[PDB]
Order: C-alpha cells, then structure tokens, then sequence
C-alpha cells in the first residue's frame, strides 16, 4: 500500500496525486528499477515506438512511401519461371531482394556490364522459400528485361531446407560471396534459422548469364546464447508467444580491411526477454507520467504484458575473419540496436555509408510490437503498419543515433491488401551523391492477398534525402518497377500516383485482410 521513495518521486514528478493508485498500481511501481545503464546498445524504446506509429497516422509527406500509380504495376517475368520445388514453370511471388553490392561502398556493382539481384520467390499461399539469382543490362530500366537464371540451390529442393535473405558482394576474383538465411525446418517445422554463405561463380555467355557453381556452402553464425538468442534457448522456453529470428545479415566492410555482418537476431542473456522487462525503467524512454501512463496499460491487458514479457528483437553485428570465401566469425558484439520490451520483430538490417557517416536502416511491421494500441491504431488510421526506421553512427560499430527523433524514415500510406501494399524497404546509395539513397522494396503483399493473380512483384523505386541534421525527407522522385540504380535517365514520374490513383477500381470496397494487419 506504500510508494518506496523513488517510486514517489517518479509518480509526483508525473503530477499524480499518490492517494490516487491502487494497491495493484503501487505495488507495479515498486518493482521498477530506475538504473539508466546500456545494456544492449541503443534501444527502440516503448515511447519511440509510440511515436514511430503516431507519425505513420500523422501521414506526413516527408515520411509516407510515395503513392504508386496502381494502374502501372505489373507481374514480373522473370517471376514467371522454374519453380525450385515443383520443377513446373510458375507465376511465383517474388519478395525480399538485394543487389549485388559493392562491399565497401553499397553501390550496385558492374559485373562484366550487368547488374545482378538476388530473390526469393515462390509459389503463393505454398511454403517454398528459396533463391533465385536474376541479372540484367546495368543500367537497363525495365522490368521486363531482368531474366532469371533459376534457384541458386537448384530444382529438387523441399520445404526442409530453406533460404532467407541476406546479402551478396563481389569478391577480388570478380566471383559472387553470397550470404543467406538456411532455414532447417526438420524439428518439427520450426524456422531454425542460421547465417549461411557461398561463394558463386558465374559465367558470361553471350548475353546471358549461368551460374556455374555453388562453393563453400556454410553456416557462419546462429547465436551465441549471450549476445544473441539460439535456437536452443527460443526451444526451450517457446510456447507460441516467442519469435525466432537470426537471418538477414548484411555485409559490409570498413576503411580498416574489416569485413562484419548486420543481421536480425532476438538479444541473448546479456539483456533477455522476459516479464522482468517490463519493470526496466530504460525500456520506457518517455517522461515520467508516459513511462507510469505505459506501465499500467501494459500490466491492464493479457495480450500486451504477453509482448511486452517476450518482446527482444536485436540488429546484431559480428566481425568475420579475412577469407572471402570461407568467412568464419571472428568477433562478436553487443547488439547495435534492440528493443526490449518494445517489439520482437526488426528485419533487413541495411547499412549505408554516406560521406563518413554509417546509417543504419531496417523494416518492420509495428504489429509484431508490444503497443497494440498504437499499431491497431495504424491499422484503422492506414490499413496497414508497416514502417522502415532509421540510424546513424560514425562509425560502424559505434554508438547509433535514431533519425527523425524516434528513428522513423518511412511509414505505410495504403492498406496491406491494395495492389500497390509495400514492404521490405532497402535502401542502396547513389552515384555521386552522399545525401540521398534510392530506396527499393516489393510491391503486393504475398500470397494472392490482393487478389487473383496480382502476384508479390518489385515496387518502383523512389529516393530518400539524407540531410545532415540526422532527419530524412521523402523525395517525389520515382523509377520504373525494379530499378535499382538512379541516375537522370532512371525517374519517370508517370508512376506517382495519389491517394485516389494508389487503388485499382473496386479496392477501396474490398475487405479487410485481418490476418494480414493483425488484430489485438
Ligand atoms: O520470407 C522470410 C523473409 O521475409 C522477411 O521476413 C521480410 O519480408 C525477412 O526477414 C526474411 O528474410
Ligand atoms: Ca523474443
Ligand atoms: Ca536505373
């Protein structure tokens, strides 16, 4: 029934009159520790995500993914092809894409005068998750002249061994380092996800490009236990409630010849997961009267304390050894950004170097989040949740900055079941200029949502201007679907649609998907 004294100076500092609470209420505040020590680097903090989520309902200009002419978008191709599990020619979803990048840089690399994306694809509503290497003339701005060289793994595959995203740079030798997510599904058809990589050797063949072999196939990394969670610890404890991440690394090397992986992981026993997290005043980030306002709302709902207790998702950077094409760990460090407490879920870590600044980009979807308010309150407002947010250190293992205040760049402007639905935004540098990127994503969501035979295929692309007061600003600068690489040649402005133009006939009477927004 009695505030210890700390407690009763956060609860007057906030302008709460102490008689007010309930034995329930003084008994939450009691258990709160005030220490304010980095644990796992920065944090996306409960009051950040509020306001990432408050800024996508603002639908601010200067933050909302362009409108897209729906009218314009069409299936890919090259997303119509061999099927790695079927061995049928389809029309697959393609989704998740990176580029063949320049390791030091991020620009999309020449190689022998094509450029070279790397995609998964698959079959709608079938679990066929693989990769599929794609090349076309660089510079070439039409989608339709990508071509797909097939499966980087081949036909035969299953559902039991799987590839995510990741990466993929040139080597000295001009020959591909490839990383990836194998996902081994054979304990009961759980995600086991680890870090992968090989080494792909292409040939130029007349216009064409083959893949001639796949080398050095191998896991690199899939947890530690203390940094980052393991697959073994999320076994042990998960009940339905727990997430499983460790996927999505993303090379990048320095000035000092060290080569190191951003990926997507959960934090391990350096700052875990758990109900405890809930009573870690860091967590909250807000002032006092949103921080004891947050702690209550957390504890008054089964879903949310649910979250909240194992809500740990982590942007992990580790440093590998110096072979190329057998890269092994050589370091690992605390996680560059984290969010316990706040969500389980932040994927396609991307970092981009701009001048001598490293800025650190990711999507997620706010419904993977512990604040089901703010992201049912995005659904209503948007239709859908889907953000990328945004960080900046100077250097690459430094200390990260959020962007535009709370770290978000760019949130949803249609519903998640409209043809022009956009999601896993990555961004990639531009020639000449260190004050903007070109963000690429894929447009429709998966699984025939959108209706028949709208298949997940490649957004327009659109530029993001770096300004060097850490904010951003959306630029109404658009591509063709599918460019990767802007130059003065690469905008057509007849893909800008608006809030009207962004739906085909009929999508504004359609219904919700709710399975595909979320529903607290
Ligand atoms: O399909 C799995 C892939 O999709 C994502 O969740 C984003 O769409 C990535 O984190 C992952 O590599
Ligand atoms: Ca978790
Ligand atoms: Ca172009």
């Amino acid at each position: 029934a009695k505030l210890n004294k700390d407690a009763e100076n956060v609860v007057k500092k906030a302008g709460i009159d102490p008689n007010s609470l309930t034995d329930d209420q003084i008994k939450a505040l009691n258990k709160m520790n005030f220490s304010k020590a980095a644990k796992s680097g920065t944090q996306m903090t409960y009051n950040d995500f509020q306001k990432i989520a408050d800024t996508l309902i603002k639908q601010d200009g200067r933050y909302t993914v362009p409108f897209f002419k729906a009218s314009e978008i069409k299936n890919m191709p090259a997303a119509t092809t061999k099927d790695a599990q079927t061995n049928t020619i389809e029309p697959l979803d393609v989704w998740d894409s990176w580029p063949v990048q320049d390791v030091r840089t991020g620009q999309v690399a020449n190689w022998n005068g094509y450029q070279l994306v790397i995609a998964m694809m698959g079959i709608p509503n079938q679990n066929d998750n693989h990769i599929y290497l794609l090349y076309n003339k660089y510079g070439d701005n039409e989608l339709s002249h990508w071509k797909n060289v097939g499966p980087i793994f081949g036909y035969n595959s299953t559902a039991v061994s799987q590839e995510w995203s990741g990466s993929a740079v040139l080597n000295s030798d001009n020959s591909i380092q490839l990383f990836y997510t194998r996902v081994d599904t054979s304990d009961n058809n759980t995600n086991h996800q680890k870090i992968a990589s090989a080494t792909l050797y292409l040939t130029d063949n007349n216009g064409n490009v083959s893949l001639a072999q796949v080398a050095n196939d191998h896991i690199v990394f899939e947890g530690d236990g203390y940094y980052y969670q393991t697959y073994d610890q999320w076994k042990a404890t998960n009940k339905g409630a727990d997430n499983i991440a460790m996927r999505d690394a993303h090379v990048i090397e320095d000035d000092n010849g060290d080569r190191y992986l951003v990926f997507e992981a959960s934090t391990g026993l350096e700052n875990y997961q758990g109900e405890d997290q809930i009573y870690n005043w860091l967590n909250y980030g807000g002032d006092d009267a949103f921080n004891i306002k947050s702690l209550f709302r957390i504890l008054s709902n089964d879903d949310i304390k649910s979250r909240a207790t194992w809500a740990n998702a982590a942007i992990g950077i580790l440093k590998l050894n110096k072979d190329e094409k057998n890269p092994k760990v050589a370091e690992l460090y605390s996680p560059l950004i984290s969010a316990p407490m706040v969500s389980d879920e932040i994927e396609r870590p991307n970092v981009v170097k701009l001048g001598n600044k490293y800025y650190l980009f990711a999507a997620t979807r706010l419904n993977r989040g512990s604040n089901d308010d703010a992201w049912m309150n995005a659904n209503y407002a948007v239709g859908d949740n889907v953000a990328m947010v945004g960080y900046v250190a100077d250097s690459l293992t430094g200390s990260y900055k959020p962007l535009n205040d709370s770290g978000v760049v760019l949130t949803a402007s249609v519903p998640a079941n409209w043809r022009t639905a956009t999601y896993s935004y990555y961004a990639v540098p531009v020639a000449g200029k260190d004050d903007q990127v070109l963000v690429t994503s894929y447009m429709t969501n998966r699984n025939g949502v959108a209706g028949k035979g709208m298949d997940s295929t490649w957004a327009p692309s659109f530029l993001l201007q770096i300004n060097p007061d850490n904010t951003t600003t959306v630029l109404a600068k658009m591509t063709n679907q599918g460019d990767w690489i802007w130059d003065d040649s690469s905008e057509n402005l007849d893909m800008i649609g608006d809030l009207d133009s962004a739906a085909l006939p009929g999508e504004r009477d359609k219904p919700v998907d709710w399975d595909l927004i979320g529903y607290g």
